[PDB]
């Protein structure tokens, strides 16, 4: 459709991290983002969990142009729109339906939607996209679930989120169909809550340097 | 809530915390169980349309154990949606859902708690203003470590995990905050059914409600 | 189907195993082909994963008329025409969408879906469909999934494909709903390279007479 100004494949390879955030008080998000560039992690997943998830957007957008951020947990076109007007420079959601494939597709935000089964891969690449989040990864049977999924899909890429952690990342980054993970153990509810931004920086450069090789 | 509904999806799940599977071949049996599960506690009764005689069981529940909440499960179309809906169903349960059922549903007059296995799943449902869903089968989709995660991003929806639940197991799914009751087919075991042992079935009821509590 | 004169149920009960075959070089197509046949195994699903498939079936379908041939990994009603045209027998899709289904039915050929949930085999169903594919089946849940998945639906019938060898496959056709199983097992990669079309034969030999129950 060529609407999309930023592809959804260039936010899967900025970094091989994606930070699923959940962030309670406004207060936080700023600080929080400018200590997840510091770390090196600059694609932020804002999700819409929380009340004040689209005022984080808003406020990240402006006061930190170092970072790309998004919005996560989005499940249909409202939401998609407010996020948009907000200043998310993209989506993901955690599966698809028509109707937020429709509104993503004709809009001006890439969406990278999760997929569970190869027939809702298949409804995404009838309209068009070709990367993917494969969400709950764990749940979903993991690396292997993964690779069986993937097998028949040669070209299409996907970002496994859900249950993701240092103990297991690096399984999925070794997969060629993987482009990068998510997982929300970069920022921590208590790290926030405590305003240990500090550590939030340890985690995310950790999690940088931890993917190589 | 749903306009047409007069009964919320959610009243018939928070009734009690187990939604016996039943699976009723012969017809003559079914007023008698109803009244035995009834007579046990459990009054929600999901009569699976598995069998010739489901919609006339339906009838005959709805007719002579007006106490119950009698309802029909294994719903797949519209068509089975209206047919069970006229013989007095309260509401209808579905393995799975797919669109002309969501629509079928909203537009009629009963509430549909229809399966889900994925959250794509999910989300259509939500498109169309449920939030009450069965998880199933629930062993085979990952169990209590996948409902976890599934309903993770997703906290206002509610289920009901159906499939594979059983005494051993059920009180994992209850303790889980999205969860509000569970379905099983152990309370109405197949022999117990044929041989009109009613006072097990009864038991079986009390046990269930009682093993519940956690 | 009035419009399919080759039933799916024949399709799959031809035999206990379909081969799921990825063919890389073209001249290897005929040869793999009557080798399979020679050991008994005559359904070939040829998938759509190498730029030769579809060659490789026209080349099949003229050479060895014996072997019931047809495309797997048909995702779209394009491939579903393309393969039809070039004289695939059936087609085989990893996972469902509804123009995929709605082509199939308007089409010539039956067409064996993928399916993993029960919401995916209710949307097959509402097409008319009663045979489907289950994949990738050990990451569905497998042997268990279907004594559930199939449970609500005693005439439905499945092919189990996605992790199947000799090492359990008699498990998923120890099933009343499961006609047949499909593997890559029976076509090594490495076999067509090395021209072993011994191998082949006797891994086709092996898996019908390992299959009787």
């Amino acid at each position: 459709m060529k609407n999309w100004k930023t592809s959804a494949e260039s936010i899967l390879t900025t970094g091989p991290v994606v930070p699923v955030i959940v962030v309670k008080k406004l207060e936080h998000a700023v600080p929080m983002a400018k200590a997840l560039v510091a770390g090196g992690v600059r694609v932020l997943n804002v999700t819409l969990r929380t009340e004040c998830a689209v005022d984080a957007i808003r406020a990240i957008a402006k006061e930190v142009p170092e970072a790309i951020v998004g919005a996560g947990t989005v499940l249909n076109p409202q939401q998609l729109a407010e996020v948009t007007e907000a200043g998310a420079q993209f989506a993901i959601s955690p599966g698809l339906t028509e109707p937020l494939l429709k509104a993503a597709t004709e809009g001006t935000i890439p969406l990278i939607p999760g997929i569970s089964t190869v027939s809702e891969l298949m409804l995404g690449m009838d309209y068009g996209l070709k990367e993917f989040k494969f969400f709950p990864a764990e749940a979903n049977g993991g690396v292997k679930a993964l690779q069986a999924i993937a097998g028949p899909f040669s070209q299409v890429r996907f970002c496994p989120t859900g249950g993701i952690s240092p103990a297991n990342y690096r399984d999925y980054l070794a997969l060629k169909s993987v482009l990068c993970i998510g997982g929300s153990w970069l920022v921590p509810a208590d790290a926030l809550e405590a305003g240990d931004y500090d550590r939030i920086t340890k985690l995310a450069r950790e999690a940088v340097e931890g993917a190589k090789l």
